[PDB]
């Protein structure tokens, strides 16, 4: 990361354990991120090239990022000029993903006035994609859970959140999902109950409301 | 957490760790606490993050912080102003909480004379939530702990007093439990022994008093 | 601990799992210290809360804390008096044990001239605490260790000052307990072996000397 | 490494375990380059002394490392003179390859105006040999990647893209690979609905079409 | 140890495990030596007290220790004497023991000019106490160390160098039974075969010599 | 080692746990240098101490360090004077290998102009005895490896070079053994086919030409 220092033999090994353990589930973005926190395009690239398996993720992680390469140049378009002595040069797509940039130029754009943050610019398309692939490998749709006739409300609000956490959706969408279908998708006796507190009710009382049932 | 530096793999190994062998027993609040020193609301974010499951404490934890949130904006209404240079802004109730804040706008605010330290400000309305979460999701009442009748004396202080650490109440009121309860659930063979002591007698004197019975 | 600096991951975890293993054998106490060198009371509190179970000695803990803590407060009366600039307040048995300090307050008292070290002073409460309880949780006494007739004189002699090791009692009693019951309690081979070197001779000399009977 | 600092224990030992558990899996290569950051070519003899086994392909790793260092020497051919006072000699492939120069030689190259950085320079070749030797180990060719019948496409695109990433091409040639092989080795039915979308189409796109069959 | 530092949980870790696996063979002595590098008493009998079991030989050790203190005393009397300001007292053996002194007055004489190093004092009569107890604990004799008829002499000879390290001797002794045991305690084949090189010939001439019978 | 600073748990760890799995493979000395790089005889001796059983081996070493020592002192034979304010003695065998010199004396050596690096001198004499002892306990000869009639090539060229690293010989030597024996004790089938290469061909060439055979 930067400081330049070297990927902690630690970060890289916990990084691959995570994968190997959980996959793509939604946790795996924040460890991702976590484990990432200030490092360069090199770093990041090492970070993703250390994942054996899970290739059609890799591939369609790389497309995602090379339409935001594609989507940056377009916005900024790179001037041709000789770099002066005690300046630096305007990074593309590729030297921001790492693949036509030097170390020392990332550590370059990195450390200056004003920053060029290329670490924290890639880091922004790397999760996007990893959203997405978290998004398309989840199974189920939030449609599609409802509580059993004999299931736990807390185990019910367990199974809602969880596949709501994956959903492909804004805050506006998860706040109208959250709002309809959970009380929607109860069984009729706890349905009922939930009912009779009305729709200004907190999710504390309504899983101490429905706890006995 | 605050020097920013990133937080360690170890940290965030322990807290994942943590949550899958204890879930939410007390215990996990004080590690949280340790775990969590001097962090800035991403890392706190991080760390909420990362946990798999538990998503219907989650999301209870997400309503106790926007009441929080709630709460400090009222008390703390943001005036209209330019930020003059060389000054930081108001920190709102989602700056707090991390979603409308940035790195540097922690670091800046935490970093400063004085202090505005939303570290320690989030934190206290996360742990705030945990308590709740862990109250909840405790099975037992103070008041149905009883001593069996076979029941080593120590293990039923072991039971009373677990179950106490986790009841929603007041130092008051959990005094008045202990001076109470305690003695009143023993069975009658110890429940004799001890009230021959009266209650000006401690705990050791107590446990001792009923160790061979 | 003490710089303020957050207490290790590492500590956290092998305070935990030193209870877990060896629960209160005498040896978790110089554990407990060595895992606290430097630390505030809030440290030390820290690292008391991270225990599950237990919970009676941890009850026991406390009230030996709330009677050194009141006994801290008589000899030391607080006065009535406005904290001047550059200077800081004196202490009370509760901000020892960190329930009515800060933080900073702790590390003000700590880094000063002279220093005021509530953390070698509220440590000093807990070791206390825990000699207590180890003492209390072992259950055989030093009279009743009797070499048995097929015993290894060095089994009996790990036996011996095992038990020895968590009785109550000063220095003066325990030489006393060494020189007298030690020998007094061996199987009568080994009795009359020994009792052929007399009342000066080393331990090294006596184990050698019942060595192969 | 460079600061000379040692390698760490948790270094090395990660090195170890990585070949052990994985062989020469492509994956290894970035953990190697990770490992392996700001390293003199000491450190990188000592990582591949410390593989016990795999030794014709650490001999052919040799031989890949000659070629490169008498390329290295056709271009940079070392002048007759003393080295003055103040000053350092030019490195031959040897010296780079760690053979036939000291520590101070290599920290003395490797820090200095210019930098002449010996440690990127051999690591250079060494990742070379390590290609070679992935590429070889690795059983299948990509033409040889086909769709089972009863395959889910997510699966036959992750061992599309494994294959891939071992195989001996350019960038121009992999490009053309995924270009034509992927969907010309479909199956049927989905071969079907994918040439429906076109040759513009994004694996996402493509992925999602063939989910349910 | 000495910067005061506190000692590293890792470090204390280490050295209980060290006890647990190979309890008082030889070679947990460095471990020892190597784990308190720099140490305080206050380290020392920290290390000291954080194994449970083996109290006879803690037993042992404790009077090693008492006996080098009075030995030291003799040397060292004490003089009456008002410590003068900007000066350090002189250290009984009860302070280097760690029992009569502070962690500063340790801290004291160890830093300071000249250094008065209580840490390296203590720490040899330790060793010395570790060594009876090793020397005590092994089992036999280098005397009974014989070669058995189909026993393969690199198999006698660490048996040999395994009884000889932990023999009560000085050097000159060891190199006797070198000299002597050795060649005399083969068996009669390889007997045979070794005094045909005669008494100057080396162990590695001696184990190849004996290699193939 | 040096900075003087003590040497950590898990390099000590390190080295243990490397002894005990791979006893004496080529392997372990490379890993040993690793372990000690910048390490002062005294941990050296630690490191070689910590080892329990092999003893052998040990005593081998012991006798070619003596020997070293020996030569040592011949080359540089030490004057009588006293040494002067300001200056340091010079070194004998024995200072070297850690048994008449102390820490300072060791630490005075390496820190000085010019540094006489005594760690990297002794540790010259320990791998060189490493060297002997793992030569010596490799069982088979480079002569003795034959591919089987059904071996892939491959395994035949791991057992080749295998052999070869714990061969006795010079590089001239070892250069002669791969371009003689590795294709003349082929098999006949593959024997044929690298012959009609010649013996300008590579390894790879070799490997991927018998690859299928
Ligand atoms: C864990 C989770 N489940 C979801 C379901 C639907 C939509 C999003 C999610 C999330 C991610 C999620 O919202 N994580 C939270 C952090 C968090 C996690 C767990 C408890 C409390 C706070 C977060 O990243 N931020 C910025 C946040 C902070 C405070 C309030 C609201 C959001
Ligand atoms: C562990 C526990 N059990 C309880 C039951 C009822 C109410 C609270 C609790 C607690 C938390 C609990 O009280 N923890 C203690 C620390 C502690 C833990 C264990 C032993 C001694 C000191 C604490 O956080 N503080 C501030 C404290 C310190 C000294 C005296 C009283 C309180
Ligand atoms: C381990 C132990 N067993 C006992 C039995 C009766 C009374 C006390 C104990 C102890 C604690 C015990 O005495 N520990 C020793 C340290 C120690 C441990 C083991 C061997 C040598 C030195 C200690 O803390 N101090 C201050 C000490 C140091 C030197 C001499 C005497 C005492
Ligand atoms: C993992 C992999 N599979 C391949 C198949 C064919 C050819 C190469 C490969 C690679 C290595 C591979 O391409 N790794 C990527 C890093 C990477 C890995 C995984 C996802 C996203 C980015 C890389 O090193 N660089 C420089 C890179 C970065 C952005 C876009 C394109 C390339
Ligand atoms: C391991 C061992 N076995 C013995 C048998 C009899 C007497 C002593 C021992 C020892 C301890 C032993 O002698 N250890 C050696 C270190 C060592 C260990 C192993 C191989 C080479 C060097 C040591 O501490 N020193 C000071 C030493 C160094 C060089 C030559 C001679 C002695
Ligand atoms: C591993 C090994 N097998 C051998 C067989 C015969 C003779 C020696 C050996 C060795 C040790 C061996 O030669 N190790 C190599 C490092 C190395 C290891 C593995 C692959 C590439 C480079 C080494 O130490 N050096 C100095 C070296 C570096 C480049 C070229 C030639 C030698
Ligand atoms: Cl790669
Ligand atoms: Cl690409
Ligand atoms: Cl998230
Ligand atoms: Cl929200
Ligand atoms: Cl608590
Ligand atoms: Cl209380
Ligand atoms: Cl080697
Ligand atoms: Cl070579
Ligand atoms: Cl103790
Ligand atoms: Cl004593
Ligand atoms: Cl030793
Ligand atoms: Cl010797």
């Amino acid at each position: 990361p930067i400081v330049h220092q070297a990927i902690s033999p630690r970060t890289l090994n916990a990084w691959v354990k995570v994968v190997e353990e959980k996959a793509f589930s939604p946790e795996v973005i924040p460890m991702f991120s976590a484990l990432s926190e200030g490092a360069t395009p090199q770093d990041l690239n090492t970070m993703l090239n250390t994942v054996g398996g899970h290739q059609a993720a890799m591939q369609m992680l790389k497309e995602t990022i090379n339409e935001e390469a594609a989507e940056w140049d377009r916005l900024h378009p790179v001037h041709a000029g000789p770099i002066a002595p005690g300046q630096m040069r305007e990074p593309r797509g590729s030297d921001i993903a790492g693949t036509t940039s030097t170390l020392q130029e990332q550590i370059g754009w990195m450390t200056h006035n004003p920053p060029i943050p290329v670490g924290e610019i890639y880091k922004r398309w790397i999760i996007l994609g990893l959203n997405k692939i978290v998004r398309m490998y989840s199974p189920t749709s939030i449609l599609d859970i409802r509580q059993g006739p004999k299931e736990p409300f807390r185990d019910y609000v367990d199974r809602f959140y969880k596949t709501l956490r994956a959903e492909q959706a804004s805050q506006e969408v998860k706040n109208w999902m959250t709002e309809t279908l959970l009380v929607q998708n109860a069984n009729p006796d706890c349905k009922t109950i939930l009912k009779a507190l009305g729709p200004g009710a907190t999710l504390e009382e309504m899983m101490t409301a429905c706890q006995g049932v």
